[PDB]
DNA sequence: GCCATGGCTAGTA
DNA sequence: CTACTAGCCATGG
């Protein structure tokens, strides 16, 4: 298959997170055929317009926190975001915004 | 072909 | 817990 084939099967899988819960890169990457593509998986989340429907900050890191996302602190925007749905974060000594992942984890 | 970038990740230690 | 490899693999130059 090819790359916007890609692409598609995974915001077709994101779509599909329930509100207030979440999913971890890896995982789509995995749920879509693509068990190496966990990478990939960033990227397309990366590419969205911001207009987008798709709930790209159901999406994170395998550990269960947001991605520090470099290029500067913005996913600031994702945990803003994910506590509109109620879901709870804490912080690290050092930043790292998380959660409880086998609480929050989408286990379909 | 190269390289340097990255919303990644099991392993290690 | 935190760091650190080692793999992974598309992009854009």
């Amino acid at each position: 298959m090819r790359m916007d084939e890609f692409y598609t099967k995974v915001y077709d899988a994101v779509c599909e997170i329930p509100y207030g819960k979440v999913s971890t890169y890896g995982e789509i990457a995995r749920y879509v055929g693509m068990p190496s593509y966990a990478r990939q998986v960033g990227q397309a989340m990366k590419h969205l317009h911001p207009e987008t429907h798709v709930p790209w900050h159901r999406v994170i890191n395998s550990r269960g926190t947001i991605s520090k996302r470099d290029i500067s602190a913005g996913e600031q925007r994702q945990k803003d975001r994910l506590e509109e749905e109620g879901v709870e974060i804490y912080q690290t000594s050092l930043g790292e915004y998380k959660l409880n992942l086998p609480e929050y984890m989408w286990k379909p």
